[PDB]
């Protein structure tokens, strides 16, 4: 493979996945309180 | 690479753009009524 040095797809995954990993837990999460359902976090 | 003709990647870039803007779009959204502010949506 030929990529760059560094600093060139670190950020890349990075800030992808936090979109994926807020998106699913931020969803979800939100998605489960709206039940007002309470519960020991 | 090796992938499948087609019908392969479709979906793939599919979903992770929405978990994507999901994620920005929740995120800042909830982050803004945190903050009990009422606007005419």
């Amino acid at each position: 493979m030929t990529r760059g040095t560094t600093d060139n797809l670190i950020p890349v995954y990075a800030s992808i996945l936090a979109a994926v990993v807020v998106g699913l837990v931020a969803y979800i999460a939100f998605k489960r309180w709206n039940s007002s359902k309470q519960n020991k976090q």
